[PDB]
């Protein structure tokens, strides 16, 4: 009855909220309740006619080689009603302006031109000017904001030491517990019991006194228990709870088992019960509730040692004199934004004393809060290593400036550095619930890159859940409606992908698949497209859908477009496959979305394809078909090959010089993305091409060579084993190579979370490929001899890979 709507939302999730067995306190319960407040405080503030037409526009400057099209300065935007008309109109111009009531939306597109915008400054206008196509619009009605309808004693007095009495490890199926006080990655100390014989039970009874006491205990404390035997099983307990209030009682901890790790810092005991191994623990409980409450400059040389520490890359680890250094020197060390990081590492949380100098010390955010703003710090601050509230949250105060735009360039890595905050409602996930409520499409990717995890992972999906729900519950009954239509058809979509890779390692599993397809034909007759949310996904083309021929079985699928006013009847190719982890992917196309905006502001364009990427389900999703493209070992299926390929292909040779540019800076681009992510030693079945000359890597799901830059592409550019396109090749590398340099401290702290949530020597590699230390010249040299090692080897790496 009344809870009907819970139902459809846990349909939605593909996990029970309401559901609480797998928990030993009530902090999911308190952060759902916790987290109407902001909903219901964006709900309210946003303009619900800018809700329901989501402008995605920007306010960033219009690149140099965007201008290069605009001339007179004028721009042509052909409006259609059967009868359309061309219109020149300003770049600066509003799109009022130009209606001189009606709206004007993208054909075949759920996308508007509104607000108070320059029409220069419109995502779509922007990507149509880049491609070099017509901006084809629709004289429209608004659509209704009806739609969008919402349904509505202290602690610092016990001084007592610290202990915990380590009963036994219950087993179903000799050993030790390690169990340590941890705050960040930093453990505050260590204790271990006797070792005793490896048997179904293992009881001790023995308490494990620590050095720190309870005062000192900081809000974000872990009593980390673990099992050697080295390691096999790992749990973790938040010394203080979300209430404040010190952790009391008997507990039984269900251990995640092994094969750091964000995984390895996770609050939540394991689901499983009759498999698992558990923990029996004993922490003091008291009668009253234990409660948690709230100069000279620097000589010239010390000066140049503290600023030395700062310019370092945010890997380098501090020595102990690094440490003290920029603790005594705080003061002067908080005048300067790029020190943060390093200096919140220098601080002892496990000492109330030192915490309370910090908590007194950023009281003093004047020159933190007037600085411009730096994705790297911020980014930095909510890692792993920072498990402090009141620093994380002046990170999170930052990603306030963030206009949507940008928030869509660190929407995924935003939602990752959740799993390194220590309780459930934090200001992070409370700010990924206002910027998805704000914006439809952040929203859309917010559901998808929630739910991603959700269904993935058992030991983040619980804390991930509660803030679905919470999205959910605010985004209207229009977006719930679009959600259902996407869920129904992936959940379709995944049972035919796992029943057709169950029939094979032919004619019988392309008849049985469009069998299977027929019978599901005959709902919803529409759908969002999950990595592309304008583009609206109708009804099958069965007769065109196949099953791939690789090691794994995918589903090739071509739905017709369910919007009439599209420009081509081009249906919409989406590869539906099984067995392949695409939330690597979906990692690695994220920061090469991000390298192209670096570009952009270096004003470069390297002609990238990050291809539309979703995870759905237990390692199930579904990939971005790029229409008239293929791979190079089907165009080999030596050097010749390729450039009479695009000739071939190639209708004009005015369209064919248009293709060989197209490949220099497609393959510059690829060239220096995949080596700075360490992803360019990749197979040729592995590279694809499109009849327009873009060049793509692909299959991210995780004698030696760079990158690859074999003959066929040199002889495109007029190479065999210089040319005035390899030269230009060359040029525009180093070029692109050192405008990604210039946010080494971004790359460098993307690439790590990037590991930690998704897949300490591994990490390092971006520190010798972004060349950390190294000039401006010596970098320059330093690729340009990558690109001597390419042709050096040849077609012979290509030819080694099986
Ligand atoms: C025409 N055509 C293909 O043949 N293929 C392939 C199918 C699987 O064998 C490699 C080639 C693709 C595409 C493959 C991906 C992709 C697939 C899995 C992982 N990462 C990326 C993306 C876009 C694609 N577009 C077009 C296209």
């Amino acid at each position: 009855e009344s809870q009907a709507f819970q139902r459809q939302l846990t349909a939605l999730i593909g996990y029970d909220v309401t559901d609480v067995s797998n928990v030993h306190d009530d902090e999911l319960e308190f952060t759902r309740r916790g987290l109407v407040t902001p909903r219901m405080a964006e709900v309210a503030s946003r303009d619900p006619k800018l809700y329901a037409m989501h402008p995605w526009v920007t306010s960033k400057p219009l690149p140099e080689y965007l201008w290069k099209k605009i001339a007179n300065n004028c721009i042509f935007i052909v409006i259609h009603r059967t009868t359309s008309q061309t219109i020149k109109v300003s770049p600066d111009d509003t799109p009022g302006a130009i209606l001189q009531d009606f709206v004007l939306r993208v054909c075949g597109r759920d996308e508007y031109l509104v607000g108070e915008t320059p029409i220069k400054n419109f995502q779509w206008v922007r990507h149509c000017l880049k491609n070099g196509e017509e901006i084809h619009v629709v004289l429209d009605t608004p659509p209704d904001p009806a739609l969008d309808e919402v349904r509505k004693v202290s602690l610092w007095d016990c001084d007592r030491k610290f202990r915990v009495k380590i009963r036994g490890i219950d087993i179903p199926v000799t050993v030790f517990v390690e169990a340590n006080i941890q705050h960040g990655q930093q453990v505050l100390c260590q204790r271990r019991t006797s070792p005793k014989p490896f048997t179904e039970e293992v009881l001790w009874n023995v308490w494990l006194e620590f050095s720190i006491k309870i005062k000192d205990l900081p809000k974000g404390a872990l009593l980390n228990l673990q099992i050697y035997c080295q390691l096999l099983y790992y749990v973790n307990l938040l010394l203080i709870d979300h209430r404040f209030l010190l952790r009391r009682g008997e507990y039984v901890l269900h251990m995640w088992q092994i094969s750091f790790n964000a995984d390895k810092l996770t609050s939540a005991t394991n689901p499983d019960k009759e498999n698992s191994m558990s923990i029996s623990i004993l922490l003091d409980n008291y009668c009253h509730p234990i409660a948690l409450p709230k100069r000279a400059e620097m000589p010239n040389q010390l000066r140049k040692q503290l600023e030395a520490i700062i310019a370092t890359d945010p890997l380098n680890p501090l020595t102990a004199e690094d440490k003290e250094l920029l603790w005594h020197f705080r003061y002067e060390s908080l005048k300067h934004p790029k020190a943060y990081p390093k200096l919140f590492s220098s601080v002892k949380w496990g000492q109330q004393e030192i915490v309370a100098k910090t908590y007194q010390l950023l009281a003093r955010r004047e020159v933190w809060d007037q600085s411009a703003l730096d994705v790297g710090l911020t980014m930095q601050l909510l890692d792993c290593n920072f498990s402090d509230e009141n620093v994380r949250a002046i990170a999170v105060q930052k990603l306030e400036s963030l206009e949507d735009d940008d928030v869509l360039h660190y929407l995924l890595q935003l939602v990752q550095a959740v799993k390194f905050e220590p309780y459930h409602d934090s200001a992070l996930a409370r700010f990924l619930l206002k910027r998805g409520l704000r914006n439809k499409r952040i929203g859309h990717f917010l559901f998808w890159f929630l739910r991603s995890e959700i269904a993935q992972s058992r030991h983040y999906q619980q804390r991930f859940a509660v803030i679905l729900e919470a999205y959910l519950r605010g985004c209207g009954t229009a977006m719930l409606h679009d959600f259902t239509q996407q869920v129904q058809v992936i959940e379709m979509l995944q049972k035919v992908t796992l029943d057709i890779k169950s029939l094979s390692a032919s004619s019988q599993v392309i008849s049985q698949l469009k069998q299977k397809l027929e019978n599901l034909q005959n709902l919803p007759e529409s759908f969002r497209v999950p990595y592309d949310p304008g583009l609206k996904a109708g009804a099958l083309a069965i007769e065109k859908c196949k099953v791939m021929a690789s090691k794994k079985k995918p589903l090739w699928l071509e739905f017709k477009c369910a919007d009439p006013t599209a420009l081509s009847n081009e249906t919409i190719g989406i590869i539906f496959k099984h067995g392949d982890d695409l939330r690597q992917d979906m990692l690695i196309l994220q920061i090469l979305r991000i390298m192209e905006s670096i570009w952009e502001t270096e004003s470069l364009d390297l002609c990238l394809l990050p291809y539309g990427c979703i995870s759905t389900g237990d390692k199930i999703g579904m990939i971005e078909i790029v229409k008239d493209a293929t791979t190079i070992a089907k165009i080999q299926q030596k050097d010749e090959v390729l450039n009479h390929w695009l000739k071939e292909k190639s209708p004009t040779e005015e369209k064919f010089q248009a293709a060989v540019e197209r490949f220099v800076y497609s393959c510059a681009g690829y060239c220096v993305a995949t080596f700075v992510l360490g992803i360019g030693d990749r197979h040729n079945d592995n590279i694809m091409i499109t009849e327009t000359g873009n060049l793509f890597h692909i299959d991210f799901g995780h004698e030696r060579v760079p990158f690859v830059l074999t003959p066929d592409f040199l002889f495109v550019m007029g190479t065999s084993g210089t040319s005035p396109h390899f030269q230009k090749f060359q040029d525009i590398c180093v070029k692109a190579y050192l405008a990604l340099r210039h946010h080494t401290n971004l790359l460098i702290i993307l690439f790590s979370m990037m590991l930690m949530t998704g897949m300490k020597e591994d990490i390092e590699y971006i520190r010798d490929a972004l060349t950390v230390g190294k000039n401006e010249e010596d970098a320059k040299k330093y690729f340009l001899d990558q690109i001597e090692v390419c042709r050096d080897k040849g077609w012979t790496v290509q030819f080694n890979w099986f």
